[PDB]
């Protein structure tokens, strides 16, 4: 009947933006929760997703999207300091592929995410 | 170097919300885009995420996020109102399969995605 | 320790090809299955896989596999008969997006993918 | 119109088997190929499929497919050996998540996946 917003990244730190790799910080408030006070589904995927996309433009490059996958591993909690490494594992002529993780404060591991995008350009 | 937060549903109308079949419209503003001006990638996940988490409280079930699937079809712009159609696909004894669409007000096809849940209980 | 391989299309009909639009059955036989003596999961995605293939090649193009994804609901069980059905559910400009679903003789549904593919031209 | 069976594992050498860490070779032949004169998208995802099947083994347990999602990467050849590698990179209480990888015989990346499985048990 009513939820309210989901929202992300009004919070972040880039740890490490440079040649295809990243690392990014993110601390998980309210807005970050689902009905049962977990982290939304939304929210991790657009954690991951992000993060992507900034593996794409540390190469250089333009990219838009084409086809994702999310694995739900552990619940993120509130307050949880949850750190998001993206990498590019494929580097195609006309496409992209993107390993993102997401680890906890107690080094758990939370959500791990896959990106296939397309080269818009450099 | 810097990046404005990702936010969904701020605005939203439940249309249809009965036995496994949600329908939910919603208006594409400014914090649901990216850098290029389009709906960014992890707004239209969730969008798709939110919808499927209600195709299964619609069936009096608690569920938990598995594994998700999405695939990006056509660009997301401002002001576009975007129609999000859940469907429960697979109603197993442990397990749920979503599959959610959405359409723009033109008809064309936006992304399409499959959620695998598993039924924490009644 | 050991185990025979696994084949697919060791007999199949094709009932329609046309306009990517794609139905092929075929006899689930002892090559197809597992330890458990189940349909093997690869055997089940080859079928799809290559139904996807077939719906490409109904358009007049030829295309190059990019990313694909598939969810189990059922098992298939030696003698099943089971009916693979493709439909292209988006045509872009450079790349297709297929749908495929099996269900078996009883019309309950096996298994379902979704195959992203590069069209390598026409 | 016609097309030959796929076949998969009529060879392969067990490199290695321990405690979910999987090493498995063979040899792309005829009827490893599609029409193009490729490994054929069915033959590289039963070729991980399998291996995700022996990891979830080694650790003494039985599993039974959930969802399973692949990336190709670059085109297998006839006489290429392909070594495929499996590791369990999530075992939770009721679910196992695989990585697989294949690479060439000249260390190139030929294709990635992850498989979501259920825990029939012990």
């Amino acid at each position: 009947f009513h939820f309210d917003a989901i929202s992300a990244f009004e919070n972040y730190e880039i740890e490490k933006m440079r040649d295809g790799h990243v690392v990014v910080t993110t601390k998980v408030v309210n807005s970050s929760l689902n009905y049962y006070g977990n982290a939304h589904g939304g929210y991790l995927f657009t954690l991951c997703d992000q993060i992507s996309g900034l593996v794409v433009i540390s190469l250089g490059l333009d990219g838009v999207a084409l086809q994702s996958s999310i694995n739900y591993l552990k619940a993120g909690k509130l307050d949880d300091v949850l750190t998001i490494k993206g990498e590019c594992v494929h580097q195609g002529r006309t496409t992209c592929v993107m390993d993102v993780d997401i680890t906890n404060q107690e080094g758990r591991n939370v959500c791990k995410a896959t990106f296939t995008m397309f080269v818009t350009g450099q």
